[PDB]
RNA sequence: CCCCCGGGGGGCCGGGCCACCCCUCCCACGGCGCGACCGCUGGGGCGGACUGUCCAGUGCGCCCCGGGCGGGUCGCG
């Protein structure tokens, strides 16, 4: 009751790093499709 | 006020403009050439992330570019 004030915490600036994972764009997600086809033939031939 | 045959015709002197040939402004429009500002799509380096049942591959960040493409705005010839 003597002292309701609140003071926030003083802000520092920061590094500005990424902890988070990226969303992956579209040409990576279509080549990705294209090593996967791809490499499930060059491991079929292998077998042949 | 004159002139040619009472009726038809011809002039009076100044000024500016267009006709032709010379020169040259600003503007409009179109064309050709050039330069600047924006847009789009090849290289290299750096940094980082990711993918692929062979070491290969794929964006993104920054920077430098040789460009290519195209239109707008601006400025010339």
């Amino acid at each position: 009751r003597e002292n309701p004030v609140y003071e926030k915490k003083p802000k520092r600036e920061v590094k500005k790093k990424r902890w988070n994972r990226p969303k992956m764009s579209l040409a990576q997600k279509k080549d990705r499709v294209a090593q996967k086809k791809a490499s499930f033939l060059r491991a079929q031939e292998r077998a042949a």
